[PDB]
């Protein structure tokens, strides 16, 4: 099963929801997400590259795909197939964003 | 401000997250509406054809655009510029639904 995380839109993307699979995925509860941005499950041996790609794609909103290290709870490294969308409004509006993982590990 | 719903994608679509817009576009709470079906929202003239559109592109996985008459909790209806989408992963499984809920009233 996908993971998915919904953040708002502005400041610095807080996650507001997270699914069963995303804990399954990363080792991490809904409780010690939210409120959070995404970045936490990144590590020492993320590539830089994938970052900034992802960085300047959410401040553009637009779509893009990544495969990412990340890493669960226990600090454990995993290969995360990201792939990150806007939710907008019919006047274009950004309202939130959508990410799938999936453990391609 | 847009309302944002999102549902499981299997046996009838619950509600598993709404922001706050939602909840003063459609005066629910949070807690009134997580595992229900959005189609509380609907009454007695909300447009049956359109309804009818919603159902099959959500059964087809297909996103969808209508403006749809709704009901506050209290009953004052308000016409909803709604846009649903499934949210795919890469292998294209469905994971969720999204609806963007716009009061167009005035
Ligand atoms: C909805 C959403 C989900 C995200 N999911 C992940 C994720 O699962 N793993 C990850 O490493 N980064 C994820 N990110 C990206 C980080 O939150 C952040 O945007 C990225 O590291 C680039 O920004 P920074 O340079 O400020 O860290 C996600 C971003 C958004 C908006
Ligand atoms: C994510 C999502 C959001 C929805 N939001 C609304 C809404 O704001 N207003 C509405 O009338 N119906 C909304 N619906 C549609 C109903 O939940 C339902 O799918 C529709 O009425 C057709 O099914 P039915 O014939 O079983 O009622 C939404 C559906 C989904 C999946």
């Amino acid at each position: 099963a996908s993971g998915m995380i919904v953040t708002d839109p502005g400041a610095d993307q807080p996650i507001v929801f997270v699914n069963r699979a995303f804990s399954t995925i990363t080792g991490y509860a809904p409780n010690e997400v939210l409120g959070r941005n995404a970045r936490f499950l990144q590590g020492p041996q993320t590539d830089a590259a994938t970052v900034a790609r992802l960085r300047e794609a959410i401040a553009a909103a637009r779509p893009i795909q990544e495969r990412i290290l990340n890493y669960r709870k226990d600090g454990q490294p995993f290969w995360n197939q990201l792939s990150i969308s806007p939710v907008r409004d019919e006047t274009g509006n950004v309202v939130a964003f959508v990410g799938v993982q999936t453990d391609v590990t």
